[PDB]
């Protein structure tokens, strides 16, 4: 009985790389006194997490500015003007205010029309995929012809504050390990234009997918603009268990088998998360592009940034079956298919 | 006579349950005015700008330890009892409040954890200032219409304690300027409260009210008019009034085309409220009969996106709604956005 979306396309896609590099060698030089004054012995960022660098924005780029840049790029990629957009959804973790929606700020910056509906979705690192599904459901019903899904992430504050706390005279060491995951984050932005397939006949098709949850674990990863507290070991383990659930579901509603899929575009928390993941499922590592090593974790923008890089590098061919996979704080796990 | 299309109104979507929670502690505008009086005197303010101009006599507050997720959970347990269903039957839970626990995880996932949703249950937050509950209803409705779930919960907890405490500190500073005072004043018309609604496929709840959906228009060039964080809200009330009314005029024209509305055919208007003069101007602009406009602003303030469902709940519990009544759900929210939707009781 389950029907996938059949008239929803991706008309354009774009990403923005933030311009300032902060290396994990430079972070380590700053933290070395504190590493020594408790003899931390391993380089956890570079050697364990597998993050060698991340990007940061210019001072006072807001989430709305970053999303706006990506959106302009995505409109050019779709070859459409802003007057065609009927829905603008912002899916970032970073937000200018509690009200109004960051989506209304981006939409104001772009000059959308008075028919354009706008709102934000929040759902930690899965929100872009939620935003895509929300938009597809409007597209499918005929409410709009084109939608923009946007996401701008700003981590400059979290770096500045996290690094002060960690180089304090007072600073202790249960906190160091609870805080250190904030130094895996990065800045970046992405946007996607989605459309009714009759308007864009050659474009990739979005089929939808499945979601499962384990909300019993909503305590494991709490973040505000200035701080992120995480139980990294436990979110690893309970993530993988939830993904296995979500895979079986994806067997039945999507027809999935690993090996018939051409690419896996996965949210990337760390080299160890990623390796446990692909080993659990026997996925070919070559079908799994990663940017974490140079960009860190860009929250909900990671998925579409990786899809955009796949596209720009020429790796995606007509007919490829693309799996979009995220495990997000919640815990929530969504898995969706695009047919290129 | 002539075969016509649905206008993309929702089919077979119903409201199975509804509930509201009033926050327990009353904060009168008289006690506020007593705290602000030295500032009033230094600024030459001689009228009661809260009680007489804005038209708010009291609002409600939680204990300082109540978070958004906790208020939303309390309302959700009551709405599940009103729908006579267990949490295992919920396939979608959407949080719509402006207030929130954290940037991540979503407040939806904390509420869902507290309630013990199943692992099939999809959860996420929507943020759209005071229209978000309507957006969440629409999102749920598309899923129910399509048959993907049977039941959805839309929940909303608003916590205004912090804004009150910090605003009143700033507004009683010996150095606050007139302009900063006026910019922050609308924070003192906010209230705390919570509401929750269970939506369902109509085949499951054949006597329940139907939700039709409706329309939306925007004026996002006006996105700077009202900005807020958990401790601070700055608002240009004069242009929110002027540009809000103009936006609503446009949205009404679309609502006549799509929902067939004429104002005299509606039995009740559930309108988001920012202030007694804003409401009086809206009702007078559109020719609405004020006996069909329930107000809680006088004793509760503006509870943000929970305002519309609170009002609907309280209409339900007062016995003011009967089978077949056509209920208009209306608001202008910061953005600017305007939504107008219909429920058939």
């Amino acid at each position: 009985s389950h029907m996938l979306f059949q008239n929803v396309s991706i008309a354009g896609l774009a990403h923005i790389d933030a311009p300032h590099t902060l290396t994990s060698k430079e972070i380590n030089e700053r933290l070395q006194p504190t590493y020594d004054r408790l003899g931390i012995k391993t380089d956890v960022l570079g050697d364990v997490a597998g993050i060698h660098a991340r990007r940061l924005w210019d001072q006072d780029v807001q989430a709305s500015d970053a999303a706006t840049q990506a959106a302009r790029k995505a409109l050019i990629d779709a070859n459409i003007g802003i007057e065609k957009i009927g829905l603008l959804i912002n899916t970032s973790v970073s937000r200018d205010y509690l009200a109004p929606s960051t989506a209304s700020i981006v939409s104001g910056n772009l000059g959308v029309s008075d028919h354009c509906m706008t709102f934000d979705v929040a759902n930690a690192c899965l929100a872009f995929i939620n935003g895509m599904d929300i938009a597809a459901r409007m597209l499918e019903r005929g409410e709009i012809d084109y939608a923009l899904v946007v996401d701008g992430e700003t981590a400059n504050l979290v770096y500045e504050k996290t690094l002060e706390r960690m180089t304090s005279p007072d600073v202790t060491e249960e906190e160091f390990r609870n805080e250190l995951a904030a130094l895996t984050l990065g800045c970046g932005a992405a946007a996607m234009v989605m459309a009714r397939s009759e308007l864009v006949p050659d474009a990739p098709r979005y089929k939808g997918g499945v979601t499962r949850s384990a909300t019993e674990w909503n305590k494991l990863c709490r973040g505000n603009l200035d701080r992120m507290v995480t139980d990294t070991r436990l979110l690893l383990i309970e993530g993988i268990k939830l993904a296995q659930k979500t895979f079986v579901a994806a067997k039945q509603v999507l027809g999935w088998a690993v090996e018939e899929l051409d690419q896996f575009v996965i949210h990337q928390v760390s080299r160890p998360h990623t390796a446990a993941f692909v080993k659990s499922f026997g996925i070919d590592p070559a079908k799994v592009m990663t940017i974490f090593g140079e960009h860190g974790n860009i929250g909900p923008a990671s998925v579409p940034i990786v899809l955009s890089k796949l596209k720009e590098l020429g790796r995606l061919k007509k007919g490829d079956r693309i799996a979009l996979l995220g495990i997000g704080s919640g815990l929530n796990c969504s898995m969706a298919e695009v047919v290129w």
